[PDB]
């Protein structure tokens, strides 16, 4: 234990079934500084998305930090560690202290170095994957298949938006188009290639054209994704025409899909409500329908505009998902779904297990694709 040979056997979190309902989970992190003798580190916080003031304890004399918890056998989520020299944060045995505490700590957050399923997702730091044995199946992800031909990455320099961004085109005639917001994530952090391939070879999905649009960065994303017509006009007038020349796709709206999570989810619906001629199928997960009111005591502007009949959602088929571990987001979505009582029949309302977490979304992204394209098989 602790000796370089002991660390060789470690591959991230280890769990042990303690129940039909529960597992006991242990986390290890190795201190690059050594024992408590030469180490700056006073805490190593385990930050579990949705679950979460609990620190690893060092095994004295060792460079081994360890922590043990319990997670129900159907839990899936992301987590990170925060090794730190602060021992004043979270020393006391409120909700406001927490957010301030974590605001102060999260910059030092790292992914689990021994867990290969890590990536750059979240606010601005690495996280790692934790799936329990009874966690819900995620179509495609449970059995990935690498493609023969790779996705084509281009630079889309926008005349109207006056910026450049990466775009990924991936195909799998008369093929449906699918636009995925936050494309850099689905192309690079959790590449969807092998997943869409698998599912296509299994006739869960139709041979299709996928366009993954780079959000560039948090600022651009925060301006371009929430209810911004210029972004979508640019997409339709500049980007889609360019994709047509590289990979021909169908011009039926009833099979053209826009897919996004949070701001992306908001944007997808936005694109649907306003340009149904182009976008007939809407995939929204954990949509940020509170926008722009952060407090959540006033309804999002999108909902307001529906209510006021300034925009309408017919000629649309919509998957609308939200998690229970994301209360504020769930409420916003429930209120939106409420307002949408009239097209209740063309909406797949899905209220899922997880939280505000890309590890969870990736499953519902695929399922939502299967759902919106199903009529193509009938």
């Amino acid at each position: 234990v602790g000796s370089e040979s002991w660390w060789q056997s470690k591959h991230g979190p280890e769990w042990q079934r303690l129940n039909d309902e529960m597992f006991e989970v242990t986390f290890w992190w190795r201190d690059p500084q050594g024992s408590e003798e030469y180490s700056t580190i006073k805490r190593v916080w385990v930050y579990i998305t949705g679950v979460t003031p609990q620190s690893m304890q060092r095994i004295a004399g060792t460079d081994v930090w360890q922590w043990t918890t319990q997670l129900n056998a159907n839990w899936r989520g992301s987590y990170c560690f925060i090794p730190t020299e602060r021992d004043d944060i979270f020393s006391a045995p409120d909700r406001l202290e927490l957010r301030e505490g974590w605001r102060k700590l999260l910059p030092q957050a790292i992914a689990d170095p021994l867990n290969p399923q890590s990536w750059k997702g979240g606010l601005g730091h690495a996280v790692s994957a934790l799936e329990m044995p009874q966690a819900p199946l995620q179509p495609g992800w449970d059995c990935p298949q690498a493609p023969e031909i790779p996705a084509k990455e281009i630079i889309w320099k926008s005349e109207r938006l006056k910026n450049s961004r990466r775009v990924w085109i991936f195909t799998t005639e008369e093929r449906p188009l699918a636009v995925l917001l936050d494309g850099e994530f689905w192309a690079q952090s959790m590449p969807v290639w092998p997943v869409l391939t698998s599912l296509t070879h299994r006739q869960q999905l139709p041979p299709a054209v996928y366009v993954l649009i780079d959000a560039i960065d948090t600022t651009h994303r925060a301006h371009e994704l929430p209810c911004n017509a210029d972004f979508w006009l640019a997409v339709q007038q500049e980007l889609l025409p360019l994709v047509k020349v590289i990979a021909p796709f169908s011009d039926r709206a009833d099979r053209t899909v826009v897919a996004g999570q949070s701001f992306g989810g908001l944007s997808a619906l936005y694109a649907g409500l306003h340009w149904p001629e182009r976008f007939g199928c809407v995939l929204s997960q954990s949509g940020s329908y509170w926008w722009p009111h952060r407090g959540g005591q006033q309804e999002g502007v999108l909902l307001e505009k529906l209510k006021a009949g300034e925009v309408s959602a017919e000629g649309l088929r919509i998957v609308l998902e939200a998690g229970i571990r994301e209360p504020m987001i769930m409420r916003a979505n429930q209120a939106l779904y409420a307002q949408l009582h009239p097209i209740k029949e063309s909406i797949f309302w899905r209220q899922v297990d997880g939280g505000h977490d890309a590890l969870c979304w990736r499953g519902g992204l695929m399922q939502g694709l299967i759902d919106l394209w199903q009529p193509l098989f009938h």
